Order: structure tokens, then sequence, then C-alpha cells
């Protein structure tokens, strides 16, 4: 199958490696790597990272000094400046390359041209699906993580190693797995999931709330803790993720599963067609737009609708509760 | 405010108590309150519960007896057959009573009607919002936890005392707080929980991966990893009730807020009008009727239910995957 | 392919088998598979059919002792008390085994899960296309009959083995054929062929009646006359079976072929939709529940509807004909 | 009430002002503080309006200079440009502070967040409803004339008492009355104004030209007569503001009163659900995104609705009629 469980890395052994960023990836990743046996730098702003980079032992030039040096090149750094700091500080002294390598951890800026590397370059994307902290926390164990894999150019056929060698060499694998895809499935599904399912959860929450106080005359406080001010929403999460997804539901009672399953075989549809309707919207790029022109024009629903959700009776309440139990 | 934070636990001495079973809640409450200086007994049915009970010190005889001694009750068992149990064994007992006071800790079946003790007696409900392991996690600390309180019936003027004496003799407070509700409200909000927004993620996440495989040309195996395979779910659950629903998102990226606010404020009506619908269902009681119709029946939907459940496509993808991770 | 056409007897020799039910199937099948060099008894209520069976040589018991004695059993009863007879006086006997085996002629209490046997037993299922007569009216000429197959549980496996020997034991093959699927499988064809086109051709034929006399002055003796009261329907039917369905209207006339062909190609999106949501509210179990509960009511709407059937028009009409010609 | 008619002006003495821009409002409101006794400079770019500025006897430096001289600011300037402005020449002066003070006269480039200055000012506006020439044509007279408060950011406890502080400064009250409101509400109210029934009025205006011209024989003099080229609508707007709405009608015929009131009570949802609309596209900010992307692209959509605007019929007319009767 598609699956890889562990491979070769020879191919980065004899070159220097370089590391631009070293916030929560780039910090566990250049760790990991140099506890694998290899020869890497960093690249970053003169700031508390740099501070943090230098004090852990990674020597730093400026970002197209490590690129100088460099023969592979790893951009780890937001998704909404990477287009400049590459168009101004990378462009060019990549133009002055023969053969080199360039990595991300999302596809977003390329899947959507934002940014057309020459084709005297190799580009991949090496993607994992972990807020950064829990891989220190398993790799203190000696266990591997899963990620993706992806390919944009070939100019070496050794795009694929290289991939690879660069999953072993921040002990994903082995221990874990990889697998392998364009950035294009990798974008469409990391939007996917914060454009359908997670807004659709809070906003049912919310409505939940707001029905069960203004037409049944039921206490703000007892809402919030049957919704969400307790933890049962992550004793769920925990149980799906070790269990299943369905088994999990054995642990609840006969009629949590009953109407559970019920009103789900029933609701299908209509979540359904909305996820069609986003999904298009984003493969053509519409999104891509939208969000650019809204950076370009200040932030502006952004700031009102940050204020909306803030000025909300629900977030008043939790704030007045989340007080009453000491919680910060 | 109707919160409560401390208060008496005289009304509880002299008096003996009666708890009806044995398994995750009776069990843990009983030994609370065995710890807290009350004489307690436990009935329940010869099984290996009973065994339990009795191993953990718990003088036990049978249920009918427990309430002959008792002039106090805490009926500790599902709400599915609690109907019988008392119909046959509790009420004529009960009959030969003047003074004694019902405890529950659901409000299913009484909200409803299902169970219409005499006027003779004091009904009340107290309702934690834990599984029942949490409550002992918590307890070894010293801590408290919330619950809700309730009361149905008054012949002695004293119910809420007996309400709070309780609500004290469990460790929740001090330590955490009580509310004081209805057997509606909580019914009302219980039900909602599983009805609105459970299934509707679950929906959710079924058709983004049939989408994402049957019309994008996508693997099962990354599709899972992105939207539940992960962990992802439980640190959101744990970010929320530390921190707050809103703040948590603080920790992500500003596409993930920005995509995230404008589509829940833009899919707030279909849901607001979905929790109408099924609150209105509820409190009528349709549910309640279709529900123990159904059991009258021989649970023939349930069956068909789990089975095409597990017989999915993403059922099988998750088997595969899951057994591939070493996981159970 | 799936087909089989013939297999091997030997499981079934040195065991004994239990009959429970001398109706139609039970008596023919119980005969020929005595014809066929077995040892068979019989378990059914002391009624005219016990004296039936008594009569033709088949030593009976009691039917929970019957089972005792076999190893094998066939429950050739109605879908409509097999539960209960089932619950009482078979599941003890059962639990006191340790290899046994039970088949079934019909789906339905199974698929849907009114019926639970034990993880100790294999089940399977044997279903003919015949009413029963037929059947015999076959074997008298040596030939053989189609049957369909099924398994749920297996704790041998032998059971497709077990299948195949019954399948042979009762004459179906060789002669005939016999088809593998599951329980699933049958009764939802066995109720799809009920719920679509018989009650929807019922329907029609009522409105045409309806119409032409009401709007165009017609009299009912012809009405029926065309319609139903003669044969024509009968042997479309038998010119169907041989030849098939659509050759068959080769024998008719080039204006009756044209019109048919038209409107049925014309009509076919409607009946696809009837046909997919009757399909589907039966792969869900509403119609279980539906029927149970009719039952436990009392058959209320079953009387009602009998009544309004019988006081029409058509019926009245009809009654007079074929009073008028002689016919019972 | 929130309502304010009088309060204090000591704490602005002892300060001294800035003030940008020289125009309408900034040339009138200096003049008048000056003429209450106050320290008051000038800040503008070297043009007509600072030779103006400077020839009324008020003392003029650059624009940072006067932050840099002064404790408190009036940005009066169009709020198209005041961004830039901000960005460049004020921010480095700012943030080269302790304890100052910034008003302005709207709320559009704050409340939707294209401003955000530091925590270390408070911020407030003080937004008049003249155009400005008629503050002068009162201030003569000795009268006040009322306005809006608002505040944004409180590092002093003395917002409000520095608001009604220029509040006095500025001739307002006593002689008229102040309120006190958000950013928000100030912004919202002048954008629904031009957005709601402005437009309106004058889309019907022109609808009933069209219509009286090409549907029913009427000469374009005529129609423009009756329509606007008379006062009628002046004299109407005066007898509002000076005896009421409503009342005002009193002095038409029964029969307009009659049509006017049943027509109005008859059009009410509609124009209900525009304003709605409207209302919300503002309060998110969708317009804000709207209008600074057009003055990025080019005001290619201004260009051509003035295009159109003045190639119409009407204006056309209107022409040749203003001519006809001497008016410029
Ligand atoms: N933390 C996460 O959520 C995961 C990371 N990724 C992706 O990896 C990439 C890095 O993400 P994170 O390191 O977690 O964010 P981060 O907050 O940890 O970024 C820290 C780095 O940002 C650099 N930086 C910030 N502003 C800069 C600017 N104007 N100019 C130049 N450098 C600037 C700094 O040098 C610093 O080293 C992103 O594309 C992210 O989407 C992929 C999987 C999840
Ligand atoms: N565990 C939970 O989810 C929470 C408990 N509750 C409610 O408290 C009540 C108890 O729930 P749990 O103890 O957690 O369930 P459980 O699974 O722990 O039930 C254990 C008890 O069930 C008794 N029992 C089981 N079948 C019986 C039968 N046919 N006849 C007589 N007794 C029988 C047994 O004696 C045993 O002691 C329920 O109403 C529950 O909804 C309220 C908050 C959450
Ligand atoms: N005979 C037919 O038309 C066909 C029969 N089948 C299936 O074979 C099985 C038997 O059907 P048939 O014999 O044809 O119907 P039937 O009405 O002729 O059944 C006769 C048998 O039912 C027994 N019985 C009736 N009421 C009973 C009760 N209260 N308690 C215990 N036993 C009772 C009788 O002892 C008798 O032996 C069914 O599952 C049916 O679905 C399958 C295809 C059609
Ligand atoms: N006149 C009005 O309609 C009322 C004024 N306001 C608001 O007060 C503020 C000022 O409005 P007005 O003075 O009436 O407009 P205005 O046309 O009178 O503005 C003249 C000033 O604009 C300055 N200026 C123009 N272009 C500039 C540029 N590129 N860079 C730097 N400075 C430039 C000039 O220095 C000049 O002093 C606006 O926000 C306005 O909406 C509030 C109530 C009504
Ligand atoms: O990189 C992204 O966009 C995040 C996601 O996985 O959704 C971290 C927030
Ligand atoms: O008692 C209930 O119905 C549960 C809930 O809190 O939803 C535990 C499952
Ligand atoms: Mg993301
Ligand atoms: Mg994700
Ligand atoms: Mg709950
Ligand atoms: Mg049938
Ligand atoms: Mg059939
Ligand atoms: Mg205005």
């Amino acid at each position: 199958d598609k699956t890889v469980l562990d491979a070769n890395l020879d191919p980065l052994k004899g070159k220097t490696i370089g590391v631009i960023g070293y916030g929560n990836q780039g910090r566990v990743q250049a760790t990991i790597m140099r506890e694998n046996g290899l020869n890497v730098i960093v690249g970053n702003v003169k700031d508390k990272y740099y501070e943090l980079a230098k004090k852990e032992g990674f020597e730093v030039y400026e970002i197209d000094e490590a690129v100088r040096r460099s023969d592979v090149a790893l951009l780890l750094i937001p998704d909404e400046v990477m287009k400049e700091v590459y168009e101004k500080k990378i462009a060019p002294v990549l133009q002055g390359k023969k053969e080199f390598v360039l990595d991300f951890a999302s596809g977003y800026n390329v899947a959507f041209g934002l940014i057309r590397p020459p084709k005297s370059v190799d580009t991949i994307m090496v993607a994992p699906r972990m807020v950064g902290e829990g891989i220190m926390d398993l790799h203190k164990q000696g266990k591997g993580y899963p990620v993706l894999l992806g390919v944009k150019q070939d100019a070496s056929g050794k795009a694929w190693d290289y991939a690879k060698a660069i999953a072993k060499g921040i002990g994903a694998i082995p221990g874990g797995i990889a697998v392998i895809s364009s950035f294009e499935e990798e974008a469409l599904l990391d939007l996917m999931s914060e454009h359908t399912w997670v807004p659709i959860l809070f906003g049912a929450i919310k409505a939940c709330y707001d029905i069960a106080v203004k037409e049944y005359g039921v206490s703000p406080e007892a809402a919030l803790l049957e919704f969400y001010a307790s933890g049962e929403l992550a004793e769920i999460a925990r149980l799906i993720a070790e269990e299943g997804i369905f088994n999990q539901m054995v642990h609840h009672s006969t009629t949590s599963q009953y109407g559970t399953l019920t009103r789900m075989f029933k609701y299908y549809d209509v979540v359904r067609r909305i996820v069609e309707n986003e999904a298009k919207y984003i493969w053509d790029g519409s999104f891509a737009k939208e969000w650019s022109l809204e950076q370009q024009a200040g932030y502006p629903v952004f700031y009102r609708l940050w204020e909306l959700a803030t000025q909300s009776e629900m977030a008043k309440a939790e704030k007045e509760l989340y007080k009453l139990l000491g919680r910060k």
C-alpha cells in the first residue's frame, strides 16, 4: 500500500541542512535531527527565538547566509509572511544555484501558486499532524509519529528518496508511518477540518445554550456545565483516538446510542451539501483570494467577529463561571 | 445567585441511608459517604457487584429489606429497568411508610411521569456531570465537583435541606458548586447534548471522509489521520475546559481563526432550527414514547443501525489502521 | 459463479434431525428427507397437524424433547410466534448444548435481531421460492427446484457444508440450483415484492375500474371482464416464466407492444423513487417496528382495511359476477 | 439620563493642544477654542489651508512637530488618508510618549480596527452633526449645538472628563447637548443614513420621472417641477426640524395626509428588511472591506456610476431647465 514504515538515511549524509525558524516545529525537528547525527544550522530573525536557538547550541547566521551555506532548506515559518520573505531574501540566493532542495510543512502557499520556485530545484513537503509538543512527548519514549509526504518538482529523480530521508531524520519512522500525497490534498484537508465540523460544532453549542435559556427558562450555569464546561468532550475524544469512533459509544447508555445514531443518519444530507460547497470553494482558490484580500485590507472583519464573539452572553457567563471555579 | 458553595450536614446524622446499586456512581458515592461519617447500607441483586460491595465492607441486604431499614434511599440504577423494579419491589414497602425520602441521579423517568410516588414522600435529585471515575480522581486530591439539585415533592419543608445535606455527603462541596433546578431542565439538557451536536459532529466527519475520497481521490489513511485518528480533538477539548472556548483559538493560526469564525456565524441559523425542533420534540414527551415503544418491540432499529455503522467504509479503514498502529 | 448445482450429503449421516411443524413446508421436506435415507423426527403442538404427522409415520415428541434428542433443528413455523416459542421452549434446552445447528426458511426474525441465539451454535437459512405444493408436484417427476442459502454464525467451519447437505436432503439439487446469500437479502426481497409492485398493480386495477365507470359510463361487468375476471393475466405470467418477460410480448399485437414499451420507459422514474423509499424504510427496520407494534395493539388497522376493501364497489360487483358464472 | 448639558473645563488648562487640519471643522473648532482661552497650535501640510491658518494667527509647525509639542491631538482630516498619515508620521512620535490623548470626529477607521494605537493613550471621539458652517452661524448668536461622545481606551480614569472638557471647549454646551456612546454606534448611524433612505429617495424620484414620461406621455419640465425642481422638499425638511415629523403634515391637505399615512403603514415591511440587511452588512465590516478594496483598485465602479448618473435623461433635462431659469 501507499504507506511507508521505514527507509534509508544516506542521501542526507555529507550534506549541510538549513532550518528557517526555531519556534515549535523548527525547534523540535532541529533538536531531533541533530540528535540523529547530521550537520544542521539555523536561520532566523534576531529576536527571542534567535537567543533560544543559540542557547541550545545551534550555530546561526542570517537567513540568506544559511541558504548560501546549505544544500537543503526547511521553511518552518507561518504561511502569511513566507511569501514576502521568499520573494526578497530567498529567490535571489536560490537563482544562484544548481542542485537544491526545499521543504515545507504546509501546502497552502504552493498549491495555489503564491510561490513558484525555479525548475532548478526539487520541491517537497513533509507535514505532521501534531501541534508540536506531543512530538517530543513521544520522542522521549522512543516512538514514532505519522506524517504526509508530497513532491511538486523533480530535477534529480531523488525527490522521494530525500523525502523519506527527512522523514527518518525527524524520528517519525521507524515508530509510526508516512503517507504519500500531494500538496493539494494536504491543504484541502487542513482547511476542510477548519471550515466544516469545528464551526458547526461551536454554532450548535451556542444555539443550544441560547435556546435552553430563552425558551425554557434554564440557568446559564447549568447549560454551560452540561454542554462544555465539563471534560465529557475531552474524554470522548480520547476514547475515540484509542478504541474507535463508534466502538467508543459502547461505554455510554443505550438511550444515548439510540438517539445519536438515529439523528446522525437523519442529518447526514444537510452536512453533506455544506461540505460539498466548501470543498469546491477551496479546490478553486476563492478562499485564498478572500484571505489575501482581507490581509491587504486590514483584518476588519476579523476584528469585528472577535468582538462579537467575546461580547456574547455565553462568553460573559463562561467568564463569571470559570472565575468562580478558580480557573484562570 | 442560585449557586451554592457549602451547607450543613446535620439532617442526615442519626438516620440510616439506603443505596441501590454498587456500579460506578453507587460505589463512589457510598465510599465517600462512609468516609464522611454516616451509617449506610447497600441494596443490590446477587451478582459480581454484590460480591464487590460485600468485599469493600458494605453490609448488604435485599433491596426491599434495605428500604425497610432505611429512612432515605438513593436509586442508582439504569433508567430502563428502574420502572419495573420500583413497581414491584419498592412501591409496596414505600406505601408502608410515613416520612421517607427518595433521590435520583437522573430526571428521565420522573419528569415524564413514568414514576409517580405517593405524596407521603419528599422526592429530589442530585445529578453530577462526571462519568464517575474522575470524581474519585479528584477526591483523592481533596477537591469538590459540581452538581445539579432538584425537588419534586415536599411534605417536610426540609427538602432543600436534605438536598444540600446529600450534596455535602458526597464530597461535591465544599470544593466545587451546586446548582438548583428541576428534573425537567436536567433531562432536557442531558438529551439535547445527545441529540444535537454529537451526532452532527459525527455525521460531518463521516461526510468529509466520504467526499474527500470519492470526489478528490484522497487516501483513507490521510483522511482519518487529519479528521480524528489524531489527538487534536482531545487537546482542543482540554484547552476549552481550561481557558475558554474562544480564547482557546488564540493558540491556533490566524487562517484557522478566520475561517472558523466566518463559517460559524454563517451556519448558525440552520443548527438553531434543528435544535428548536429537537428541544420541542423532547419537551412534549414524543421521544420518551418512541424509546419505550422500541424497547417493547425489541430494538430492531437499534440493531440495524449498529450494523450499518460498523459495516461502513470509514469503520473498516479505521480498523485496518488502528491495527497497523498497534492500538487495540 | 456463486451458483451451486450439487454437493455432498455425508455430514448429515449418523446424526438425528429435528423438524418443527408439519404444515406445508415441514410436511413436504420431512417426507422428502425420510425418502432420502435419514433419521428424522417431528416436534409440534398437539392438534390436527400432530395427528397427520403421526398418521404418516413420523414419530413425534414434544418440541423441547425433539430438540433434546436432535443435533440439528429446522424451525418451520410462522414468523409471528417463533419469537415467544423460542424464548420459552427452546433457548433453555439450547443453552444446554455444545455443538448444534439451527435452520430457518425466512430471515425476518433474525436479520432484525428478534432472535439472537448463542455463539455456541451455527445458524443458517435455506429458503425456497415455491408455496410448497408445486415442490411435490415437481418431486414426483424427479426434478429439482431453486433455493437460497445463508449463514449467520459459524463455530464449526462446517456451516456451508451443512447448508448444501440440507439443500440436497430436500431434493432441491441435483435438478435445480442453490444460491448463496445472507438473511438480509432474503428478507429484503421477500418484502419488496410485497410492498412495491403487487399493491401498485392492485391499486392501478382498482383505479382503472373506478374511472372507466364514473367518468365514461361503462358497465362493471365489462370492466371486470377486461381487467382481471379473465385468465389473460395468468397466461401472461406463464409465458413470462417460460420464455422471458419481453420475448413474451411477441405473441401480442404491435399496438400493444408499442403502447406498453412507450409508457413503461415513460413511467420508470416514479416507481424507482417509490422503490427506493420502501427499500430504505426496510433496510433500517422501521417496518419490523411498525408490524410488531400493530400486533401488540390488536390489528385495528388490519381490521379496518380488510373491511374497507371488501365493502368496495369493485368487490360487490365481483361477487355478483363470480356468482353469475357459477364460480365459488 | 445619558444626556449632558454642561461640565467643567479645568483639565485642559495648563496643557497645549494640537489640531490637525484647518478645513471646515478644524478651522471652526480652533477658532472657537482660541476664543475660549486656550493655547492651541495647528499642524497641516503646506498648502492653501496652511496659508489661511497662518493668516488667522495660528502658529503652525509640521504635523509631527505639533504632536511633539502637544499633549492632546485632534485628528480633523478625511477618513481615507488618516491611515497612512498615522502609520508614517504619528505612530513613532506617539510611541515616544507616556500620557497623551487623541480625539476624532468619526469612528470609521477605529471601530473597524484600521487604527490601533497603543494602550499608553486615552482615545476618544467628539462627533457633531452639522456640516460646519451652521456651527459658526449659531456661535455668533451665542448658542450651543449637539454632539456625540465616545471612549475607546482609558489609561487615566479621566477620559470622560477630557471628553466633556473638549465638548465645552468648542462651544457645543452650554447651549445644546452632548450624548455619550461608542465609536461603533456613530459609524453605524452615519452609514445607515447614507445607505438606506437617501438612495431610496433618489431612486424613487428617478423612477417616478421615468414612468410618468414613458407610460403616460408627460413632459419632463412638469415632472421635474413637481418632484424636486421646487423647494417643497426644503420647506418640508425645515418644518420637520422645527415642529415635528408628523405634526408637520397638519399644514397639508387631508387628502395628502390620508394617502401618505396609508401607503407608509403599507410599505413598512419591505424597507425594514432592506435596513436589516444593510445594518448587518455594516456591523460585520464587509463594507469597509469593499471600500478599501475599491480604493486599491482605482475607483472604476465609482467612475462608471458617476458617468451613468450624469448621462441620464433626467440629468440632461434638469440641465436644460436649470439653465432656462438662470440657475447656475
Ligand atoms: N504549530 C502547528 O500548528 C503546526 C506547524 N505546521 C506549519 O509549519 C510552519 C511553522 O509553524 P509554527 O513554527 O508552529 O509557527 P510559530 O509561531 O512557532 O513560528 C515561529 C517562527 O516564526 C518566525 N517569524 C515570525 N514572524 C516572522 C516574520 N515576520 N518574518 C520572519 N520570520 C518570522 C520566527 O523566526 C519564529 O522562529 C507553518 O506553516 C505551520 O502551519 C504544520 C503542522 C502543525
Ligand atoms: N455513569 C454515568 O454515566 C452517570 C450516572 N448517572 C445516572 O445514575 C444512574 C446509574 O448509572 P450507572 O451506575 O453509571 O450505570 P452502571 O452500569 O454502573 O449500573 C450498575 C448497577 O446496575 C445494577 N443493575 C443492572 N441491571 C440491573 C437489573 N436488571 N436489575 C436490577 N439492577 C440492575 C446493578 O445492581 C449495578 O449495581 C443512571 O441513571 C445514570 O444515568 C448520572 C450522571 C452520569
Ligand atoms: N407455506 C408457504 O407458503 C411458505 C413457507 N415459508 C416459511 O416456512 C415457515 C412455515 O410457513 P407455513 O408452514 O407455510 O405456514 P402455516 O400456517 O401452514 O404453518 C403451519 C405450522 O404452524 C404451527 N403453528 C401455528 N400456530 C402455532 C402456534 N401458536 N404455536 C406453535 N405452533 C404453531 C402449526 O403447528 C403448523 O405446524 C415460515 O417461516 C414461512 O415464512 C417460506 C415460503 C412460503
Ligand atoms: N465636513 C463634514 O462633513 C463633517 C466633518 N466630520 C469628519 O471630520 C473630519 C474632517 O472632515 P473635513 O474637515 O470637513 O474635510 P475637509 O475637506 O474640510 O479637510 C480639509 C483638510 O484636509 C487635509 N488634507 C487633505 N488631504 C490630505 C492629505 N493627503 N494628507 C494630509 N492632509 C490632507 C488638509 O490638510 C485640510 O486641512 C472627517 O473625518 C469628517 O468625516 C464629522 C462631521 C461632519
Ligand atoms: O497549520 C494549520 O493550518 C493548522 C491545522 O492543522 O488546522 C494548525 C492550525
Ligand atoms: O445519563 C446519560 O444519559 C449520559 C449523559 O450525560 O449524556 C451519561 C450518558
Ligand atoms: Mg490548519
Ligand atoms: Mg488539522
Ligand atoms: Mg451530558
Ligand atoms: Mg413474503
Ligand atoms: Mg416472494
Ligand atoms: Mg449623517
